[PDB]
């Protein structure tokens, strides 16, 4: 190895090696130098120069048109940044297209730079140059997840490699990580350094994901001229003949002269004297300014002082100090007056200093003076070379020994440092050439010679960090087995560098016949994984190769902790650990083992050990004790004099944050409250640089040290600083001047009040509702947009953690009017009850920010002990013959015998008429239990009416579909029916039908007037299926109707049997006695008696970002399907209907990653294409074409039918359903995945947990057995919920009543029917409720505190009186102080009629008490509470806003994330006939379903108040049925009548539809040949027009009446989902009087009179006469 230049010159002690600067050699004229005549865009960044150099010339074609990866290798200071700029502009042009700049959320781009200085400089440059495009450039920094999350909301992200690697390792930003499309890697020769492995990790994982998924991510790399560049090219997966570029020194815009000097291998003043001589030569004779590079903040000033002193003596300051008046005066004045940093008074001599320890203003002044020419010699550090654009003619790198504390020794400079330093040599437009000198030793000259002459190979250093990096890939789920590990390792720089030089990497030569070093990659991974197995970071099945990450491995990856350090932490941490032992554990980290104790620093160390508070039991002058006291002294803010000691301390403190956070999370996951809180406090000590015993004001940067000093000289407790004003603040602090200052600081200190509500669920688990209220003024400068907190729940002893979570407080929600947040969790409890628990809310970053709360159990009453389940008797299986009738036995031809649940319940269901309750797991046969009662009922020739009830319309619909087909041909007639919703139509079905299926609300509506309707009294059989769902939402009406049926059979002595079905109950005695069942008729079977046993796997996840968690669960579900149910169907439930499509895509991409795209397809696509063409949703058609398909509420009926056909016939194997249709889903699988147990609720701005009944219902679909005879489920939840959902999946389901929370809406219906005329009537009614029977069993769940009859009666009295008070303060009920009497007003009548909430009713009456206009009723209707039950999808703002700007009527105060605003906008969208996306259109459908009922209610309200504007509201009813405004012309009702056609007809003088049909031309006018041709409609469209125009369009003593007609009541309304009948309103009056007449809702030759103390159609526009 001896390549070099031309000349050597030996001297007394040094050896000058001079390499000539190469000529430009621009003889090849093929160099284009492209003129900036690009398109209008991509020209705005290039403003400072109108021409591109030769390198950007050669790179432009593939950088601006092609998309492939790219590698450029240019000399130092060449102009490579603009190549990356070209690629950025191409990616920009990809998104914004079609003469219009489009959204920036469609793409992101990352720029990876080696050091922070270059990161910030590039942030500035790219921000300035891309600001006209509107895009934001941001630096990824802060080390806090809440600021990095906000930073990742920008497109151009500049970052260091370690920061990007740790961001991707945490995997809590993948939703935006997937948006990146281009990655720029600057100075890739860092791969040779010890930091190269992080770049290898980044590039390998990115390229592997892009190659296995197809989603392209462009990679552009900028590097220097070093050998092995084609190696890093192939590692970057670049085409050599398309995107590889290598430019020699001849392409440098300003050629550099290299000069190497080395002192003889005494005296180190030789380097300083040589620098002084070279300063004399270049600044004196050549008159060139120059900069020198040293590697210390103090050594730079030392060398500058030495040069200036040696120039002072010997009268040599001349030739250096400019002598003109201007430069001298400017230097003198600027230095003496403006600058503040000491040792900077070298400026009057023309000298300048620069390093990171100076002010930003001082550095900018130095930069401006050097650029202006006033500074000739500038001594500086590497931060200048990395972060400023300040070039000089001459650059001297003085010294090559730099201290590395991580290695604890003096090492040589890194190649990237010297290359960046020499990049500043030679000005491009001032001088012809540049000069770069390196001053080193004699034994290190060949190293830098090879470095600068392209002879320093770039070798991989991944092995030293393999075990760690592999672990990361496992924690990400990208490496689950040996083969995936080898696939990952094949995308690293180590792999290609091993393929080229096997002997140099000691492969061992055993792998001679090893293709692609495959056997070398397993042997290299099996070892690494083995280590990970022994440190307990990974679970590694040696045989099957499968690997999985443990929580320790996840913590190690998230915090960049070595496996050795993790081993030490896990082995050393114990729950009783104090601060001393925690510091000792910190000091035993492997990241610091190479730091030795030195006698040179024996004194200071001792001086430091006496000033640090924490005792150091470790032996003095031991490396661990050294770094311990280093951390402590850093926290103590102590100045240090030792240089290497200062470097060691800087290193220790840079690592301290990660190490202490890892310690904290270790203590947290093991559930040790004391040491967890201590470790969190230590994290705060290190990150804020303060002990807990000092003033918390130290956390504020802008707080003057005088105030801190004063406060720490005081004894005032910190809590006494709060709840004051500036006067009292200054008075309390003894310093009036500061009164306003610190008052503004403590007011911004994160403060939170908390409240707790405890509800016992069982004797071993409580449910806690925690209300958190912000009590501090927000400030973005020191808070950001979100503040993180920890919720901890500790024992009475404070020893273990019973619950912990993160609470993220957003700025928008914190400073809101109603800013209260809620958190609902569960904690266990032992039967000897502890006196109390503790709840702490502790800031994650701020010290002394903690709100603590006792949770006392002295008043808590645990519910009654659960009794044993009814045992499953091992009886002889009952044959079907036991039915005693072939008629009934024909109904069950598939099975010879019933299962043991049906045989054990057979006698009491089929041979007796007693009330029965059967509780069994889902999928056990309970429908047969109901059919037993049905068959006995129909055996009796009386054959009374039976009523089946199910909680949801989907369940009654499936039940009807089955029973109307199976149970039709029977003894007499079938006539089984299902109700519709309106009383008059289903009452005829009740009179007509023998078996009436209904929902709780449908049966409620007609069972209210049971006294006047004998058909409700004569009901002999009543089956309440899914009775436990009374605890589900809208389940209180179920409880109401069951209690009312019992009351009915108790009033009328007629016999009435009740049969209840539910899942396995924890408390079945109360439900059984509720329906008056005998002890022997209450079958509450164990939750394990399901005929097909269920294997249940639970998987925990810790990902605070919801889209990231949802993406993270995708591949585990693929693995669960492929391994647990490979050849059997599978169903996967997701939290949202929009999540079904996303999860379908994620699963399909996981299939692509496994090199099997159609893995879940089992039929040729050509056989399925016939049906695939029929699907409406394109995403569903694609997923089905690859064999997945999904199912959600927004799917059309045909799409559901196609999905069901394809799934049942085995064509597709997987099915992804939303949790919103878990009851409707008429499907069955061998495996059921529950991917997530949370859904976002718009009201509370938070995620709610799945009801347990929902998880039971979803796992009840797992009924197809394997050869094992068992079904399989996997439940994927957050970790904090695991023990909850486990608890109530292996134990029965507890059911409580929420009727006490909906008593107003129940009393509305009760009092409206005079069923409750007084408060004692209300108490008597309540006695019939399950709530009442459950007050004695679990009183603390309902707020009751005295279990005696006195306390119970007092509780009921308080409850009914408060409910009647709520209904009386609202203008609904009539009740006063005289007696507890209540009377229903006209409001309660229509409230119970139209089935609207009482809150909606109150706000209706309040906003309508004054006669309002139509534009006001539009705002009032959409504010109803019924619409608040509609889901809000995240990030749908803007769409609603974009369509709200295209809308005539608007509200004064809009809330863009409210259901009110959504309904308000969507109703007007319906009116304007605007296209809507799928989910928004389904929401609009849901709106329109109820808006008509709400409008009729408002009509009745305004008629009750007697105001005229009632006649306005009914007009609204037309507008929604016909989807048009009141201003619009009638002609828009005709089909295919675009407003263009409306104006074409208006030109022909057509205003009404009557004028349209009268002006048709069979024989009327010759306008046909003109009008038809002007309308542009085809004969089919004209026929469809004639259809509507001819077939469906219409044509106090007393008051006379006279009516006539021109029919089918069916209304033609293509835009209204459902059916309507043509009603009419009749009322008249006077306009000036502002009073209305009585109005009667006329039906369809009907003469109706009117008592006087228009004909208003509800669905058409040709409405009224005058
Ligand atoms: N076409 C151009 N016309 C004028 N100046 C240019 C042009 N291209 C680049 N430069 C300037 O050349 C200097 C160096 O280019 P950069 O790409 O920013 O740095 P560099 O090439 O990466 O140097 P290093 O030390 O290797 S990082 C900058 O000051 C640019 O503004
Ligand atoms: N003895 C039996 N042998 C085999 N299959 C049966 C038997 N009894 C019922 N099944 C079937 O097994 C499935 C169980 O569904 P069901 O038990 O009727 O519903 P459920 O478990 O009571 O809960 P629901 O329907 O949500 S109220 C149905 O497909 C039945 O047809
Ligand atoms: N741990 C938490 N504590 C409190 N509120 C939370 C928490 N997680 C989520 N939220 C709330 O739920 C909302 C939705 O959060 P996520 O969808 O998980 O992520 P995100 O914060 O919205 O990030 P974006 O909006 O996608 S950039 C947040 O805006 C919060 O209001
Ligand atoms: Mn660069
Ligand atoms: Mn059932
Ligand atoms: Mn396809």
């Amino acid at each position: 190895r001896m390549p070099e230049g031309t000349t050597k010159r030996v001297f007394k002690g040094y050896e000058e090696i001079h390499v000539p600067p190469p000529k430009k050699r621009s003889d090849p004229t093929d160099q284009n130098i492209p003129v900036t005549e690009l398109p209008e865009w991509a020209r705005i960044p290039f403003n400072t120069t109108k021409t591109l150099n030769k390198i950007q010339s050669k790179c432009f074609p593939t950088a601006f048109l092609d998309d492939g990866n790219m590698l450029v290798c240019a000399p130092t200071g060449s102009g490579k940044t603009n190549v990356a700029m070209l690629t950025m502009l191409r990616e920009i042009g990809k998104n914004r297209n079609e003469k219009g700049e489009i959204d920036l959320d469609a793409f992101k781009i990352v720029y990876i730079a080696p050091l922070k200085a270059l990161v910030q400089e590039q942030v500035g440059n790219f921000g300035k140059r891309l600001e006209p495009y509107g895009i934001k450039v941001s630096e990824l920094t802060g080390d806090r997840q809440l600021t990095k999350q906000q930073i990742s909301e920008t497109q151009v992200i500049v970052t260091t490699p370690e920061k990007w690697d740790v961001i991707t390792r945490k995997a809590t930003d993948i939703s935006y990580t997937n948006l990146v499309r281009l990655i720029i890697i600057d100075e890739i020769h860092l791969l040779h350094d010890d930091r190269g492995p992080v770049l290898e990790s980044i590039v390998s994982r990115t390229i592997r994901r892009t190659e296995q998924t197809g989603e392209p991510v462009r990679i552009i790399g900028l590097s220097a001229t070093l050998p092995n560049y084609r190696d890093v090219a192939s590692f970057l997966r670049v085409d050599f003949e398309k995107g590889l570029f290598y430019f020699d020194g001849s392409y440098r815009p300003c050629p550099l002269r290299q000069e190497f000097i080395g002192v003889t291998d005494k005296q180190l003043k030789t380097m300083n004297d040589i620098t002084y001589q070279k300063v004399l030569e270049h600044v004196g004779q050549n008159r060139n300014q120059m900069l020198i590079f040293v590697h210390s903040r103090k050594e730079t000033a030392k060398t500058a002082k030495y040069i200036r002193d040696k120039a002072l003596e010997m009268d040599t300051i001349n030739q250096i100090l400019k002598h003109d008046a201007g430069t001298r005066e400017v230097l003198q004045e600027a230095a003496s007056s403006v600058n503040n940093t000491d040792l900077k008074d070298l400026l009057p001599y023309g000298f300048g200093i620069h390093h990171a320890g100076m002010s930003r203003a001082d550095r900018t002044d130095v930069e401006d003076l050097f650029a202006s020419g006033h500074i000739q010699v500038l001594v500086c550090t590497a931060t200048l070379a990395w972060g400023v654009n300040l070039p000089a003619h001459t650059v001297i790198i003085k010294g090559t020994q730099v201290y590395s504390p991580e290695k604890g020794s003096w090492v040589e400079l890194s190649p990237q440092d010297v290359l960046q330093m020499l990049g500043r040599a030679g000005r491009p437009q001032y001088d012809t050439y540049g000069e770069g000198i390196i001053i080193t030793t004699q034994g290190e000259i060949p190293y830098y010679l090879s470095l600068l002459n392209q002879q320093l190979p770039i070798e991989s250093q991944l092995v030293s960090k393999l075990v760690d990096s592999l672990n990361a890939e496992i924690v990400l789920g990208n490496v689950r087995n040996r083969d995936e590990g080898v696939e990952w390792l094949g995308y690293t720089y180590l792999f290609v560098r091993m393929l080229r030089s096997p002997g140099l990497y000691s492969v061992g030569a055993e792998y001679e016949d090893d293709v692609a070093l495959e056997q070398k990659r397993v042997d290299l991974i099996h070892s690494a994984a083995m280590v990970l197995k022994k440190s307990n970071l990974i679970k590694y099945d040696e045989k099957t190769g499968k690997m999985q990450a443990t929580e320790l491995g996840r913590i190690a990856s998230h915090y960049y902790i070595s496996h050795e350090s993790m081993d030490t932490y896990n082995k050393l941490i114990h729950p009783a650990m104090n601060d001393v032992e925690l510091f000792r554990v910190f000091a035993q980290s492997g990241e610091f083992k190479y730091i030795p104790v030195r006698q040179e620093e024996k004194l200071e160390l001792a001086k430091l050990l006496a000033r640090v508070p924490i005792p150091v039991k470790e032996s003095i002058e031991e490396p661990t004790a050294k770094i311990n006291v280093l951390l402590q002294a850093y926290i103590s803010r102590l100045k240090l004099e030792g240089l290497a000691l200062m470097a060691d301390m800087v290193y220790v403190t840079q690592s301290a944050g990660r190490i202490l956070r890892a310690i904290f999370e270790i203590c947290l996951k093991k559930g040790w409250a004391s040491v967890a809180k201590l470790a969190l406090n230590m994290c705060k000590m290190a990150e804020k640089r303060m002990w807990p015993t000092m003033s918390p004001l130290r956390q504020y940067p802008t707080c003057p040290a005088e105030i801190i000093k004063k406060a720490e000289r005081m004894d005032v407790p910190w809590s006494s600083y709060f709840d004051l004003d500036p006067p009292r603040m200054g008075e309390l602090l003894g310093m009036p001047k500061a009164g306003k200052t610190v008052c503004a600081l403590v007011s911004k200190f994160p403060r939170v009040e908390i409240q707790g509500n405890v509800q016992p669920m069982t004797r071993s688990m409580l449910r806690i509702e925690l209300t958190i209220t912000p009590n501090f003024q927000w400030d973005v400068e020191l808070h950001g947009v979100t503040e993180s907190f920890w919720i901890l729940v500790e024992d009475c002893d404070g020893e273990e953690i019973l619950f912990h979570d993160v609470f993220i407080l957003r700025k928008d929600l914190a400073e809101a009017e109603e800013n209260e947040h809620t958190v609902e969790f569960t904690v266990p409890i032992s039967e000897p009850m502890p006196p109390n628990y503790f709840i702490s809310v502790i800031s994650d970053r701020w010290m002394h920010s903690e709100t603590r709360m006792p949770v006392s159990f002295q008043k808590l009453i645990l519910p009654e002990r659960f009794p044993p389940h009814t045992e499953l008797l091992d009886l002889q299986p009952l044959p079907v013959s036991a039915l005693k009738a072939k008629d009934y036995a024909a109904l069950y031809p598939n099975w010879q015998q019933f299962n043991k649940i049906q045989t054990q319940t057979f006698n009491s269901l089929y041979n007796t008429d007693n009330n029965v309750l059967v509780a069994a797991p889902t999928g056990s046969g309970k429908t047969v239990c109901a059919e037993f009662a049905l068959l006995r009922h129909w055996a009796k020739k009386d054959a009374g009416r039976a009523v089946y009830i199910a909680p949801f319309q989907e369940l009654v619909d499936l039940r009807f579909q089955d029973w109307q087909k199976r149970l039709s041909h029977l003894r007499g007639g079938k006539e089984i029916v299902k109700l519709t919703g309106e009383t008059t139509t289903d009452l005829k079905l009740l009179e007509q039908g023998d078996l009436i299926l209904a929902t709780p609300l449908q049966w409620d509506v007609l069972s209210r007037q049971w006294k006047r309707r004998k058909n409700v009294q004569t009901v002999e059989l009543f089956i309440a299926d899914d009775l436990h769902m009374l605890g589900g939402q809208m389940g209180y009406i179920y409880e109401i109707v069951v209690s009312r049926m019992h009351f009915i059979r108790t009033q009328t002595e007629l016999p009435m049997r009740i049969v209840g079905l539910s899942v396995s109950l924890a408390n079945a005695r109360d439900i059984g006695e509720w329906i008056d069942a005998k002890k022997h008729d209450i079958y509450n079977f164990s939750p394990h008696v399901r005929p097909v046993p269920l294997e249940l796997h639970i998987q925990s996840y810790t990902i605070p970002h919801f889209p990231s968690l949802m993406l993270a669960m995708a591949k585990p579900t693929y693995l669960a399907i492929t391994q647990l149910s490979p050849d059997q169907p599978a169903i996967v439930f997701v939290p949202s209907r929009k999540q079904t499509r996303a999860t379908a895509r994620d699963l399909l991409t996981a299939c692509l990653a496994d090199d099997d795209e159609d893995r879940f397809l089992h039929v040729e696509v050509d056989q399925i294409r016939k049906l695939l063409d029929h699907v409406q949703e394109e995403a569903l058609a694609e997923a089905l074409s690859h064999g997945v398909g999904y199912y959600h509420e927004a799917l059309s009926q045909s799409d559901k039918r196609i999905v069901k056909h394809l799934y049942n016939n085995g064509a597709i194997q997987v099915l992804i359903a939303s949790r919103d249709v878990c009851w409707e889903l008429d499907f069955t699988a061998h495996l059921v995945v529950v991917m997530g147990t949370q859904f976002f609720e718009g009201k509370e701005h938070r995620y709610i947990d799945y009801p347990l009944s929902e998880v039971l219902q979803m796992f009840g679909k797992a009924l197809q057995p394997s050869k094992d005879g068992r079904s399989r489920g996997v439940l994927m939840l957050p970790a904090v919920k695991r023990e909850y959902y486990k608890k109530f999946l292996n134990e029965a389901l507890p059911v409580e009543s929420h009727l006490h929370n909906f008593l107003p809406d129940a009393f509305v219906t009760e009092i409206s029917t005079k069923m409750i005329e007084s408060g004692e009537d209300a108490i008597n009614w309540a006695t019939f409720t399950y709530f009442y029977r459950r007050l004695l069993a679990n009183p603390s769940y309902y707020g009751l505190q005295d279990p005696t009859h006195d306390g119970l009666s007092q509780y009921l009295s308080d409850l009914v009186e408060t409910t009647l008070k709520q209904l009386s303060d609202a203008r609904i009920i009539e009740m006063d102080e005289d007696e507890g009497t209540v009377a229903p007003l006209n409001a309660a009548m229509i409230a119970a009629y139209y089935n609207i909430s009482y809150m909606t009713m109150e706000m209706f009456l309040l906003s309508l008490s004054h006669k309002s206009k139509l534009r006001t009723i539009l705002e009032i209707v959409t504010a109803a509470t019924e619409f608040e039950s509609i889901q809000t999808r995240r990030h749908e703002e803007g769409i609603l806003k974009r369509i709200y700007d295209h809308v005539p009527v608007k509200m004064n105060n809009p809330v863009w994330d409210s259901a009110h605003f959504k309904a308000f906008v969507l109703v007007q969208a319906h009116f304007s006939r605007m296209n809507l996306p799928i989910d928004l259109a389904k929401d609009q459908e849901v709106i329109l379903q109820k808006i008509l009922s709400l409008l009729s209610a408002i009509v009745d309200i305004l008629s009750s108040e007697g105001h005229l504007n009632a006649l306005n509201a009914m007009e609204m009813s037309q507008m929604v049925v016909q989807a048009m405004w009141d201003r619009d012309s009638p002609l828009k009702q005709i089909p295919n009548f675009t407003p263009e056609v409306v104006k074409v007809a208006n030109k022909y003088g057509i205003n009404d539809i009557f004028d349209f049909m009268e002006q048709m031309n069979p024989e009327e006018n010759p306008n046909y040949a003109s009008l038809v041709k002007d309308l542009g409609l085809t004969q089919a469209q004209l026929a469809q027009a004639a259809n509507f125009t001819n077939n469906k369009y219409p044509d106090p003593a007393y008051l006379k009446i006279h009516i006539e007609r021109e029919f089918d009541p069916t209304v033609h309304a293509p835009f209204y989902p459902g059916k309507k009948s043509e009603n009419w309103w009749l009322v008249v009056g006077e306009e000036s009087t502002k009073t209305l007449l009585a109005i009667k809702r006329v039906t369809v030759e009907l003469n109706v009179k009117l008592e006087f103390v228009f004909l208003m159609s509800d669905s058409y526009v040709g409405v009224d006469q005058d």
